[PDB]
């Protein structure tokens, strides 16, 4: 077994907490204190390999090995904010090659104001993976966290 320190970042309301709880507790939380910033740990099998994922749900971060950059597809400002978050991540780590994944959450909803090619183009500009998620239906949620872990596995 090996442990992995993941950090979830992004504007408030995008579903950072709902994604972590859905990953950890396999259920959708429609209301979670937006002020609560905590770490949640869980042993998982990723590609036949059992991990311990330690996940800081922001609202410690220096030592994270991988970062989920989350925006909501029904909120362009949260998308416009991604750049600020990637930049601050490179700053905290004093590096430019940090394992990182772009996550478009709430893809269960109509009224999408961020197109898929929009986010894909941004992810390509950063050179990181992009996964569209739904915390409510658990779409792609596993894929998002595992891909980050694969991104970390490549970094080592
Ligand atoms: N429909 C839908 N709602 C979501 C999803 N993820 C989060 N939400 C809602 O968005 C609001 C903010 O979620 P939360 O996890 O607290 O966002 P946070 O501020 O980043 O922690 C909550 O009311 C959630 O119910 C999703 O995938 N689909
Ligand atoms: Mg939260």
């Amino acid at each position: 077994m090996t442990e992995y320190k993941l950090v979830v970042v992004g504007a408030d309301g995008v579903g950072k907490s709902a994604l972590t709880i859905q990953l950890i507790q396999n259920h959708f939380v429609d209301e979670y204190d937006p002020t609560i910033e905590d770490s949640y740990r869980k042993q998982v099998v990723i590609d036949g390999e059992t991990c311990l994922l330690d996940i800081l749900d922001t609202a410690y971060m220096r030592t994270g090995e991988g970062f989920l950059c989350v925006f909501a597809i029904n909120n362009t400002k949260s998308f416009e904010d991604i750049h600020h978050y990637r930049e601050q991540i490179k700053r905290v780590k004093d590096s430019e090659d940090v394992p990182m994944v772009l996550v478009g959450n709430k893809c269960d909803l109509p009224s999408r104001t961020v197109d898929t090619k929009q986010a894909q183009d941004l992810a390509r500009s950063y050179g990181i993976p992009f996964i569209e998620t739904s915390a409510k239906t658990r779409q792609g949620v596993d894929d998002a966290f595992y891909t980050l872990v694969r991104e970390i596995r490549k970094h080592k």
